[PDB]
């Protein structure tokens, strides 16, 4: 828990390693104090995959959902705690819950209004993507190349370009490669 814990996953140091999908999920969670089902699964299983323990995951999700008075702890415990425990096997289930790879993410239902799951290289408009990439210090020529990949449907290549420019396709591989480059 020394490096990956409920508090450090909100740090800039750790979150600088997140791919765009995880950044988007963390932003929706930070702003709305909630995520709908597919986003809860995408994010919680990514965080389990980077080493967030069961106890630290319950801290993370309970604090995020009850922040700013969004819901009481009693409501969290009655309506969400079991679902997060289930994703960690803590009620004894033996289902496979491995982190989702990019193909799995892309194959989930596309996000609608109020959804943060999916792949931003597909799901965002070029103008939203461009603004995000500018905030990550990419230049116009870089952005044009990333958008070219997006328009061709090559979302994982777009994401690989972003990795290269800011330093099997899998968000956890993006994280691990980026985090290794901090060490
Ligand atoms: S390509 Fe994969 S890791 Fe990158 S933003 Fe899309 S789903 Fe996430």
């Amino acid at each position: 828990d020394d490096e990956i814990n409920a508090q450090s996953v909100w740090s800039e140091e750790i979150s600088s390693n997140y791919p765009l999908c995880i950044k988007n999920l963390m932003e929706g969670l930070k702003k709305n104090h909630h995520l709908r089902y597919y986003g809860r699964q995408q994010l919680s299983l990514f965080l389990k995959g980077i080493g967030l323990s069961a106890d630290e995951a319950l801290k993370f999700w309970s604090e995020a959902f009850t922040r700013n008075g969004n819901m009481t702890m009693e409501k969290f415990n009655k309506e969400y705690r079991l679902s997060f425990r289930h994703n960690y096997g803590l009620e004894g289930n033996r289902i496979n819950y491995k982190p989702w790879d990019c193909h799995t993410i892309l194959s989930k239902p596309r996000p609608g209004r109020g959804d943060y799951h999916g792949c931003p290289f597909r799901d965002w408009s070029h103008e939203r993507l461009s603004a995000e990439l500018r905030s990550m210090k990419l230049t116009q020529a870089q952005i044009i190349s990333v958008l070219d990949s997006c328009q061709k449907g090559e979302y994982t290549i777009a994401c690989t370009k972003v990795f290269e420019m800011t330093h099997i396709a899998h968000p956890n591989l993006y994280f691990e490669r980026s985090r290794q480059l901090q060490k």
